[PDB]
């Protein structure tokens, strides 16, 4: 909760499970991780008072998914940007201190009306976290926009993801 | 419209622009491609009368997303086997004749109430068209599942066909 911004060194730290510590929520590593810094978290402000996350991907041609998605129209997964928000959103519960690890729960509405070409600088995330729920299980409920040089392209409602110290039920 | 099933190898040349011919819809190649063959495709029946998919992803623990998702805890990213559905409606939409470059436009309620791990066989993905629309879009409810169980949903599922991405 001290800190409020993360190096891609210490988003790589917690892909080795080495910033929450064992057992608790991870990242993950290349070629999935989504998200190269967190450029603000915090949880207070935001859209609803509850918490923010500001994070950034940087684009360049030679991204691993650029030469096969698609061959001859090369474009970035929408399910990867949208995965970048799940992953900020995990990673803000264990930024709280809970334990755990982490897994998806789903999303209300998500819109695609844009894209990432290779020809991109960079992607931005905003996540407003609405709830988080302490209660039995750990989750945490936001929305997202993803947006790429300035100009806005995505949108999920009802991101939700949750906190498992026994995933031994999925 | 008159081929009920592909192959890896339709699928790949799908992926080359070489099924459905250029400037329309091309699966992903790997290792974005989530599917590795498609058992049943067809325009009648399904959940809603408009259509249905079955299609499957064979599973084993050297799948190059295990190893980094999560270290010391692999399982298949759940933002993967939604694709797959997006993957099978796009298709979808190239396999009825209709022109264009495939992008999704997003989905209703999605939830993930289960995983894939490394030990399981096979996830199969069962895709019930709701409505196509000639912009030409579709639109659809998805489940997948592995090993027999049911592991994630997805309602409204929408994918477009674009003969111009430029704009996009
Ligand atoms: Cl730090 C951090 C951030 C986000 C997450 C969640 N990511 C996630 N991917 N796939 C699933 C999933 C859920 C069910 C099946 O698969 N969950 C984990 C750790
Ligand atoms: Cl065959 C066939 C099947 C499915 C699709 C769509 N897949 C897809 N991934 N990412 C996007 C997208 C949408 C907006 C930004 O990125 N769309 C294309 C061709």
């Amino acid at each position: 909760t001290k800190q409020h911004a993360f190096t891609r060194e210490d988003l790589l730290r917690c892909s080795r499970g080495e910033l929450f510590g064992p057992g608790n929520a991870q990242l993950p590593a290349p070629n999935m991780l989504m998200i190269d810094r967190i450029v603000h978290i915090s949880d207070v402000g935001g859209k609803y008072g509850k918490g923010e996350l500001v994070a950034e991907l940087d684009i360049n041609p030679d991204l691993w998914f650029f030469a096969c998605h698609f061959e001859g129209d090369p474009v970035m997964p929408g399910c990867l940007g949208l995965d970048a928000m799940w992953q900020l959103v995990g990673f803000y519960l264990g930024w709280q201190g809970n334990p755990g690890r982490g897994r998806a729960l789903g999303s209300g509405e998500v819109k695609f009306f844009g894209q990432v070409l290779p020809t991109a600088k960079k992607v931005t995330y905003n996540i407003h976290i609405k709830r988080t729920i302490n209660r039995s299980l750990v989750l945490a409920i936001a929305d997202g926009t993803v947006s790429v040089d300035g100009r806005e392209i995505y949108s999920a409602e009802g991101l939700r993801v949750g906190l498992f110290t026994s995933t031994d039920s999925f």
